[PDB]
């Protein structure tokens, strides 16, 4: 994956540096941020 910064919120509540690493990680995008937010 391209090494880039561009954060995306999986739904396991972990943030990706991008799209493509929360694919190559088998997580499903989250609905929302909130997922991530930590409370």
């Amino acid at each position: 994956c391209p090494h880039t910064y561009k954060p995306v919120c999986g739904a396991n509540g972990e943030v990706y540096d991008n799209e493509c690493f929360l694919n190559k990680a088998g997580i499903e995008p989250a609905e929302s941020w909130e997922t991530c937010r930590g409370h």
